[PDB]
């Protein structure tokens, strides 16, 4: 039998929803008659690398790595050092670019922020995710680029560092309100923080969306059911997983590495978003 | 280093988020590698998953079964010297190899806490009826009523599917037929239910009190904040990983620990 190996970091948040990604990977492997193995990549570059080798030494025939910590170059070196088909999710490779399936998180963020600016929002708050996360880093970069491209000055008092948890959302908002710098819209780097933030705003008697419009990322199942319904950036996780797993199985059947279908999210517009007052 | 193998069918890869995070974290705090295999869609495939991991030289196995029966699981246990344990299922012979929560009892106790606070007409939204947890929560609800001794009304009960959309749909159904509290089988459903109540302009908790099960991270941040039954998932994972490694470390098996849920009262509930 052929086995597909998955390596995924033990982080509380994942930019590509983990149970969703695992579900579609498992389903795809099952339908194509492959066994699936997932190894804990744990929580550092070194352990992500060791988990890849571990799976090979279990005779996995192909590997999908979803790494938080390994640098692009480290990933390219891994791919080159091995004969088995190895592909990377959520990171864009420099040398082995056909081995990546990636979503331009920076662009998605730029797009959500640009939408706020074109709806009339000049003073936009931003809640970051953890600073060790590529996805968090890209979203923040897309926020700063959207401001700078629209001739809006960057003010770090409008950026609150968060940790992907609802609590960090509520606390990030309380911190921004105490800072006193005015804002008409808030972009949270995931839905959990956006929900925490809507709570703290409601508690402080700040109307959403009337006084502050809110956007998250992830488009979680509860987003249409928050009060008010949460506008959110949807990532094509399912598509992305079917691509990388489908390609890895293609390789095992004699396929070759063809150029990348790249991906982008879409902002889903719900009641938490409107023009300023 | 030693490896702990985890067999979980993909039909459960939708609580699962928690288990994976916590099993991995707890394996790393103890210096072990976690490896997971997919139990797929049959007793034979779950069995084969376990054997697969063993033949890859995992040192101990945890399974979260869907298809394999306990008779079947007890026999797998007897046929292997490697520690093999089961999460969320009660074993008959090797009960010490089991980590399980009495979902029917904690459901009972939560609904009872509603009765004692003054509720008499209590609505109930089920999870998917192929899930034992779903069965047991319904069961615990019907027991608390019958025993209080409020008489079961099948009009106060709707079928859900564990999703927020199904919670809203369930409430929509219920509204086209009188209750002061609503019990949702998970938070996700509770949240969709509160959305449908708000949409209809039914006041929560003033008109309808709402509780869920799971106590998810977002619960305190909903509007109103969601009252929920906290299951000790983290503690149960710590227990199963801890016990396996105890076996590996040379220790031995022990009578199973009892885990109970607890109702956390928030703004979405009153007496
Ligand atoms: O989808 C979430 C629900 O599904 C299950 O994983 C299987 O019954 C439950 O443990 C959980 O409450
Ligand atoms: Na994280």
């Amino acid at each position: 039998t052929q086995t597909l190996g998955l390596v995924v970091t033990n982080t509380l948040y994942h930019g590509i929803y983990f149970s969703e990604l695992l579900f579609h990977a498992a389903r795809m492997a099952e339908e194509k008659g492959r066994q699936l193995l997932l190894a804990d990549g744990k929580h550092s570059a070194e352990e992500e690398r060791q988990a890849i080798q571990y799976l090979l030494d279990l005779r996995c025939d192909a590997i999908m790595i979803y790494p938080r910590f390994l640098s692009v170059d480290e990933i390219d070196d891994i791919i080159d050092a091995h004969s088995q088909p190895i592909m990377v999710l959520n990171r864009r490779l420099r040398k082995n670019s056909s081995h990546s399936v990636w979503c331009d998180h920076k662009q998605t963020s730029f797009n959500a922020v640009a939408e706020l600016i074109n709806a009339g929002h000049q003073e936009i708050a931003f809640l970051t995710g953890s600073m060790d996360s590529p996805t968090s880093i890209e979203r923040l970069a897309g926020y700063k680029d959207a401001l700078a491209q629209h001739g809006i000055a960057l003010n770090e008092k409008l950026i609150a560092n968060g940790k992907w948890t609802p609590a960090s959302g509520a606390e990030g908002v309380e911190m921004l309100l105490e800072r006193g710098a005015k804002f008409s819209a808030l972009v949270a780097s995931n839905d959990d923080m956006a929900i925490g933030a809507m709570k703290a705003l409601h508690e402080r008697g700040v109307a959403v969306p009337e006084q502050v419009s809110v956007i998250g990322f992830d488009d979680i199942a509860i987003a249409p059911y928050t009060v008010p319904a949460l506008s959110s950036v949807k990532i094509p996780v399912t598509e992305m997983i079917q691509e990388i797993i489908g390609r890895l199985i293609f390789m095992l059947d004699g396929g070759d590495f063809s150029p990348p279908k790249t991906f982008s999210g879409k902002l889903i517009r719900r009641d938490s978003l409107i023009a300023p007052s």
